[PDB]
RNA sequence: GCCGUGGUCUGGUGGCCGG
RNA sequence: CCGGCCACCAGACCACGGC
């Protein structure tokens, strides 16, 4: 089964179901969370 | 010079789907 | 066994900020 899914965080788009979770509990995701998060929150 | 994120590329493993 | 897809790990390259 093929949900799709988007990746806010990352601007990317999921197509496959492991191809959402996978990226989710991933490292170019987690930390690029921490960089997007500072930048969001310092920007004020 | 190193460190942290990001992006692509290079290699190893696994899963999703079909034949 | 093969093909479309993602992640994890390390290397090369570059942008930013810290020391
Ligand atoms: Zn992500």
């Amino acid at each position: 089964i093929d949900p799709d899914k988007f990746c806010s965080l990352c601007h990317a788009t999921f197509n496959d179901p492991v191809m959402a979770q996978q990226h989710y509990v991933g490292k170019k995701h987690r930390k690029q969370e921490t960089k997007l998060k500072l930048m969001a929150r310092y920007g004020r």
